[PDB]
C-alpha cells in the first residue's frame, strides 16, 4: 500500500471545491525571511499525518492574495502550500524562482513547529500563475528534485527548459497577456520528450481565469500533484483518457498513463 495516500477515492465533483481536511493559515511576515517577500502557508489540520509541500509564486504586480483560493484548495486536499509575496512586486520570472526555492529552504527549516511537523520534506512541488508559471518552469529545470510543478497560465522570455520534474501546463484559450501559441504552447513543446508532461487549454479562459475559484485549474492541480507528489495512482483517472468539455486543447506524450 501506498504510504503517501491521503483521503477518500476521489470523484471528479470533489476536486471542484475544497477536499475532505480543514484548513489553517500562517501569515509569514516580509521582514521575518531572507530570499522573498513573505507570503501565506495553508496547511492541513485535525490530522496526525504528514503531507507534501508545494510552493507557489504569483505573477507581475501581484501578491499572494492572487493564489489565495489555489493555496487553500491545495491544502484542503492534503498539501502543505507556501503562496509567497516577491522581494518586488516588479520582479521578473527568474528572479520567483530564486524566490521558490527561498520559499521551500523556509517551509523546510524556519516554519512553525506545526507546520514542519506535517510536512515531508522529501516530497515537495512548485506552481504559479504568469511570470510566476515562468519562476516555476526555470525552478524546475534547476532543481529536478522537486516532484511535480503546475505553470498556470505562464510568461517567460526563454522558451526551452530543459527539466525532467514532470510538468503540466495550464494555458488560457483567450489570454491577451501570456498568449499560448507564443508561451504556453512553446514552453509544453521544448521540455524534454523523456520528462512527463501534459498541455491544458482553457476553453474561452482569461489571463486572470487562475486568480479566482476555477474547476478545470483545481481538478488538473489537484491530480498532477497528487499522482507526483503523492505517488497517488488513484488520480491518473482524472489525466488520462481525457474528454473534458471545459478544454480546448489537451496534449501529453502520456508518461503518466
Ligand atoms: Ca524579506
Amino acid at each position: 500500500s501506498n504510504p503517501y495516500q491521503r483521503g477518500p477515492n476521489p470523484t471528479r465533483s470533489a476536486l471542484t471545491a475544497d477536499g475532505p481536511f480543514s484548513v489553517a493559515t500562517y501569515t509569514v511576515s516580509r521582514l521575518s525571511v531572507s530570499g522573498f517577500g513573505g507570503g501565506v502557508i495553508y496547511y492541513p489540520t485535525g490530522t496526525s499525518l504528514t503531507f507534501g509541500g508545494i510552493a507557489m509564486s504569483p505573477g507581475y504586480t501581484a501578491d499572494a492574495s492572487s493564489l489565495a483560493w489555489l493555496g487553500r484548495r491545495l491544502a484542503s486536499h492534503g498539501f502543505v502550500v507556501l503562496v509567497i509575496n516577491t522581494n518586488s512586486r516588479f520582479d521578473g520570472p527568474d528572479s520567483r524562482a530564486s524566490q521558490l526555492s527561498a520559499a521551500l529552504n523556509y517551509l523546510r527549516t524556519s516554519s512553525p513547529s506545526a507546520v514542519r511537523a506535517r510536512l515531508d520534506a522529501n516530497r515537495l512541488a512548485v506552481a504559479g500563475h504568469s511570470m510566476g508559471g515562468g519562476g516555476t518552469l526555470r525552478i524546475a529545470e534547476q532543481n529536478p528534485s522537486l516532484k511535480a510543478a503546475v505553470p498556470l497560465t505562464p510568461w517567460h522570455t526563454d522558451k526551452t527548459f530543459n527539466t525532467s520534474v514532470p510538468v503540466l501546463i495550464v494555458g488560457a484559450e483567450a489570454d491577451t497577456v501570456a498568449p499560448v501559441s507564443q508561451y504556453a504552447i512553446p514552453f509544453y513543446q521544448n521540455l524534454p520528450s523523456t520528462t512527463p508532461k501534459v498541455y491544458v487549454e482553457l476553453c474561452n479562459a482569461s489571463h486572470i481565469a487562475p486568480n479566482s475559484n476555477n474547476a478545470a485549474i483545481s481538478v488538473y492541480t489537484i491530480s498532477w500533484m497528487k499522482l507526483w507528489v503523492d505517488n497517488d495512482t488513484r488520480y491518473r483517472q482524472f489525466l488520462c483518457n481525457v474528454n473534458d468539455p471545459a478544454l480546448c486543447d489537451f496534449r501529453t506524450n502520456n508518461r503518466h498513463c
